[PDB]
RNA sequence: UCUCAGC
């Protein structure tokens, strides 16, 4: 059965309203025009004189149409004139079919597309913000716009609705102003900017500073007006600087003036920083208690505005009034194997403090390592060693005095020579301590650390040694992270399939450099998956993942001189589309890369793929009170098609869970689909930065901090001497 | 890098 069992059914509920699956009558048409006139638009308009014989419920999509009652004939044939053309244009009536499964979801997005235009919602990006309604933070000259998120689909129960609040922020102040944060070019690219006189939401695409706003333009049959004057007659307003650069959009010369635009979403200087992100999420991470009634009250309001309320009654859908409520099951908490004893995890489903008091399964020890530091910051960087000394004993770790080495200051190349006259076989770790963050040198050291010379190495900012509290924890945060980059485990949890391969697979979309999109590839090299050999893929991935697999497959055979008889593959990154693509394309490529070792060897593959920006939001609830669900709930029915399930394993102090979709898209595997969900969750845990379960697996989230490193900083394939080990923590 | 129509 696709319903796996093995869990404990708790009573949960997500944000899925079922439409009432009767909309029959909607029989499908077709329009044949022997003057093919190759505008949508002038098609609509030339038949629009025959709207009578209809009526306002129709869908005419360019060459079909949809009607909730009988055409007025499925063969009759009318003459319409055009105000243009003249001619006595054919009209065509046809009686295609009334759809069956397959155009009636096209259908529903369009229809309740105009639904949420009719309760005066704008469409900025892709979904729908309100704007009667902001949230007003008038601290940072931001301001939020409540905003939903929707979609139709047919899952499982039937054709149900996505509704999930969103949010988007926009810049009280204007865009000018922004504009002076010159110097103190290329962000304006794609900013989705919006004037306000109108909040008309346009997309920015291309910006040319030759141009004033005194300009005129030939608009109205010959008829040049300035923007000024334009401005001023279309919506009473003035312009007080002459000589601001003009934005430029155009429908897929629209040259806009940037004092009435206002940009939306914050642009990389309020997403790097820490300040306006604890202000912002006050209100953005909405709690589950607050979002179900901004769910509940949106459909109060959608069944009380006359144009909602007449149009579901036209075609005949009936939108419930109250989301789903199924039975999902929540999965046994899992133990965590340290090396003596071991601690189950607790309904939070963290050991953050008790992995600070067990030993680690495999301790490598530091006999010789090495500091890099700054005269400004020795006295800390000794301290930190020094007390570094005295808690890896505890945790099972063995640490020795380090070949302190002070680099002559914070040049780049002072740190550059430094580790190239320090580089021997007879080392263990390079730790670095940098007093400020800067990805130039931080970049120009990783990659000697990591291609040039392979030698795992530890970046340590001097913020982070405070010497007051954040000492203690932050280096019983670095010890484990150091120990799991020299190829030791730390926990491990009991993983009952016998010889079977874990692959891992995820990437980084870059848009700058050639846009080579950086993927991981990250495998286990235990039956315990505790070590993982990690490769990496380039290509301008088709042809460099098999090749990777094959890499993997061999290490795995040197480490246990055999072969895995399982290959699950946990694929991420899958565009929001291409969800089928993979399914197609690269698990041929992986059957095949098979062949060349073996005798006609055969993987019992499995290949999965994860997804974590969906809109789906699992509420548990016991009562009235819809609450975050504790990690480690499962739904896969009624919800979800195609032997595919949610899984709820992340963990939230602010907000909601977002459960994560995982698609079963080739299951040649032979396990029973309890056993790979069951699978999929112990997977969670083993991430070596965050003890405790993480959103998406253990080899996913590995691939994506392997594809982040490699593109943000290497922009190269690391050395292939350091693949055995987890250099990148 | 202690870490999760409009112009
Ligand atoms: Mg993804
Ligand atoms: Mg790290």
């Amino acid at each position: 059965s696709q319903r796996g069992s093995s869990g404990q059914p708790v009573p949960v509920s997500a944000n899925y309203l079922p439409l009432k699956g009767n909309m029959d009558g909607v029989f499908k048409y077709a329009v044949g025009f022997n003057p093919p006139v190759e505008d949508i638009r002038s098609r609509s308009q030339l038949l629009n004189e025959h709207k009578e014989l209809i009526g306002l419920t129709r869908v005419f999509d360019g060459s079909t149409l949809y009607v909730p009652k009988r055409i007025c004939e499925q063969r009759l044939d009318l003459m319409s004139t055009r105000q243009t053309d003249g001619a006595s244009i054919k009209v065509t009536i046809s009686l295609v079919d009334s759809v069956k499964n397959r155009d009636v979801v096209q259908l529903m997005n369009v229809i309740f597309k105009r639904i949420l235009r009719s309760l005066k919602l704008q469409r900025i990006g892709r979904d729908y913000y309100d704007a009667n309604s902001p949230l007003e933070v008038p601290q940072h000259k931001m301001q939020l716009w409540p905003g939903y998120v929707t979609a139709i689909n047919r899952h499982e129960g039937g054709l149900m609705l996505v509704l999930d609040v969103s949010h988007r922020v926009m810049k009280t102040d204007t865009a000018l102003d922004f504009l002076y944060e010159l110097y103190h070019f290329k962000q304006l690219v794609g900013s989705v900017v919006l004037t306000r006189y109108n909040n008309r939401t346009y997309e920015i695409d291309d910006i040319a500073w030759d141009k004033n706003p005194r300009c005129a333009f030939q608009d109205h049959a010959g008829s040049q007006i300035t923007f000024v004057d334009y401005y001023k007659r279309a919506y009473d307003l003035d312009i007080t600087d002459l000589e601001q650069p003009l934005l430029i959009h155009r429908p897929k010369m629209v040259c806009l003036v940037p004092e009435l635009c206002a940009m939306t979403g914050l642009t990389d200087a309020a997403r790097s920083d820490f300040k306006v992100m604890k202000d912002l999420a006050v209100h953005t991470r909405v709690p589950p208690e607050k979002r179900a009634e901004s769910f509940r009250k949106f459909i109060q309001r959608l069944n009380t505005t006359k144009e909602a309320s007449e149009l579901l009654h036209s075609w005949g859908l009936v939108l419930d009034s109250r989301m789903l409520d199924m039975q999902g099951r929540r999965l046994p908490p899992e133990k965590i194997l340290f090396k003596h004893s071991s601690i189950v995890a607790n309904m939070e489903a963290d050991w953050s403090r008790e992995c600070l008091k067990e030993h680690v399964i495999s301790a490598v020890s530091l006999l010789d390592w090495a500091v890099l530091f700054v005269r400004k910051d020795q006295g800390k960087a000794t301290d930190f060693v020094n007390m570094l000394s005295k808690v890896c004993p505890p945790i099972g770790m063995e640490v020795h005095e380090p070949k302190m080495v002070e680099v002559v200051n914070d040049r780049t190349e002072s740190y550059l020579r430094a580790l190239r006259e320090l580089i021997a076989p007879r080392l263990q770790m390079v730790v670095i301590v940098f007093p400020t963050s800067r990805d130039d040198r931080y970049s120009a050291v990783k990659k000697l650390c990591c291609i040039e010379s392979p030698i795992p190495s530890q970046v340590l900012i001097a913020r982070t040694i405070t010497q007051q509290q954040k000492l203690r924890s932050v280096a019983q945060k670095v010890a484990l992270q150091m120990n799991a980059k020299l190829g030791g485990e730390l926990w491990a949890v009991e993983i009952p399939l016998k010889s079977c391969m874990v692959v891992g697979i995820d990437v980084y979309h870059d848009k700058s450099y050639g846009n080579k999109s950086i993927a991981g590839f990250v495998a286990s090299t235990n039956p315990s998956f505790t070590r993982w050999y990690s490769r990496t893929a380039m290509q301008e991935l088709i042809h460099e993942l098999k090749l990777c697999m094959q890499a993997a497959l061999k290490k795995y055979n040197e480490m246990n001189q055999s072969l895995p008889e399982r290959i699950i593959v946990f694929r991420d990154g899958v565009g929001e589309g291409r969800e089928e693509y993979v399914s197609e394309f690269e698990v041929p490529q992986f059957n095949s890369c098979f062949s060349i070792f073996g005798e006609n060897y055969c993987p019992k593959l499995a290949v999965v793929v994860v997804q974590k920006r969906i809109t789906t939001r699992i509420f548990g609830r016991s009562g009235h009170s819809y609450d975050n669900p504790p990690p480690g709930v499962i739904v896969d029915h009624t919800i979800t098609k195609s032997y595919d399930f949610y899984l709820v394993s992340q963990h939230v102090r602010q907000g909601t869970v977002s459960p994560t979709y995982y698609r079963v898209i080739y299951d040649k595997s032979g396990l029973k689909p309890d056993h790979l969900q069951r699978l999929t969750y112990k997977l969670t845990h083993m991430y070596y930065n965050w003890p405790g379960t993480i959103r998406t697996p253990a080899p996913c989230n590995y691939a994506h901090k392997l594809a982040f490193l490699v593109g943000k900083s290497l922009h190269r394939d690391p050395a292939h001497e350091l693949s055995d080990r987890l250099f990148f923590l």
